[PDB]
C-alpha cells in the first residue's frame, strides 16, 4: 500500500485529515490504484465518504473523488472534476447490511478503462468509460481524507462510526484478490 | 420493429412533449430491457436535457424515473432511478457529441446480461454492469412518458430545447454492431 490506517473512529461530521500523511501525496496524484475500506457505520446520514481525495478550495466543490456507503446499505463512487468534465459514477443499492463490519473496495484500472466495486466478497459493479479518468485528472486536488467530503473547506458527506483497515494502493488488484480481501 | 416512433419533433425549452397517450406508451412504461435511439440537435444551454423520459410525475416522487439525456458540453448520459434507497444508476459520458450539428445516440438495456451500453455517433462510450440490473418496470408509479424533459412533481425538468428527429424505442435487445451502424 501507499497508504494505510487502521482504527480510526470519526464523528458524525469531523472527518480525519490524511493529508499531511506520507503517502497523501502519492494518492492525491493517483493515475489507477486499489482502494480497500473495511468499516463500521453508526450514522444514519444518507452518503457517508469513506475515503476521499480532492480540491477542498472555494468553487471547486464538484472536482473530487470518493468511495462512499449509505444509510440503505449502499456503496458507492463518484469521481468528479465539474460536470463539463467528467462525472463518473456507480450507486450499488442493497449492497451491505442496511453495527456490523462490511469491506468494500474499489479499483480503477487505467489498460482497461475499466472501474470495479466490490462489497463483501462480491463483485457487484462494472463502468467502461472511453475516456478513462482517474485523481491525476482532477484540476487542483489538495486533500485526503477518512469520512467526509472537502467541498469549499465544509465535511461534505459526513461518515460516523469507524474506518477500521484502509488501505490505497497504485497497483490494480485482481479480481481475485479483492473477492478474497473484501470477504470475511 | 419499434414499439413507439416518433419524428420530426420540435421542442421549445421547458415546453417537452408528451407522449403518454400515444399506442405503444403503456409497454414503454413497463420495459423490462430494450433500446433506446434518438437522433436530435439541440439549441438549448440547459446543463442536462431529457430527449426521453418515462417516470412518475407525481408529487414526492421527483426521483422515480428514466431519462436518455445529453449536456450543454457535448455531453450524453441516462439516469435510472426508484428513489435512492432503491436504485440510482446513473451513466454520463463527457465530449460524447459535438453550424450546430445532429448527432444520434442509443441507450441499450440488457436484463440477460445485466449490463447497460451507451453509443453516440457510430461508437461505444460506455459500458455499466449492475449486480442488481433494473429498468423502468422497476420503478413505482410510472406514469408517464414524453420528450424532452422529466416530469417532476408536475413540473418540466431537464428541459431540451431543439429538434427531436427520429426517437425509437424497442422491447428487443440491439446488437452492438446494429447501435455502431444505425448511430453513425
Amino acid at each position: 500500500s501507499v497508504l494505510q490506517k487502521e482504527g480510526i473512529e470519526i464523528s458524525e461530521g469531523t472527518g480525519y485529515d490524511l493529508s499531511k500523511e506520507p503517502g497523501a501525496a502519492t494518492v492525491k496524484a493517483l493515475e489507477q490504484g486499489t482502494i480497500v475500506i473495511s468499516y463500521k457505520t453508526t450514522s444514519e446520514n444518507a452518503i457517508q465518504s469513506l475515503l476521499s481525495v480532492g480540491n477542498g478550495t472555494k468553487g471547486n466543490q464538484d472536482r473530487h473523488f470518493h468511495l462512499y456507503i449509505t444509510n440503505a446499505g449502499g456503496v458507492g463512487m463518484e469521481l468528479r472534476n465539474t460536470d463539463g468534465e467528467f462525472k463518473y459514477t456507480l450507486d450499488c443499492p442493497a449492497a451491505v447490511r442496511g453495527r456490523v463490519s462490511n469491506t468494500v473496495a474499489l479499483k480503477a484500472d487505467k489498460e482497461n478503462k475499466q472501474y470495479k466495486l466490490f462489497a463483501n466478497g462480491e463483485l457487484i459493479a462494472t463502468l467502461d468509460q472511453e475516456a478513462f479518468k482517474f485523481i491525476s485528472d482532477i484540476t487542483g486536488v489538495d486533500n485526503v481524507m477518512l469520512g467526509g467530503t472537502m467541498r469549499q473547506g465544509t465535511v461534505a458527506y459526513p461518515f460516523g462510526g469507524s474506518i477500521e483497515r484502509m488501505q490505497v494502493y497504485r497497483d490494480v488488484l485482481s479480481d481475485d484478490e479483492l473477492i478474497a480481501v473484501t470477504g470475511k
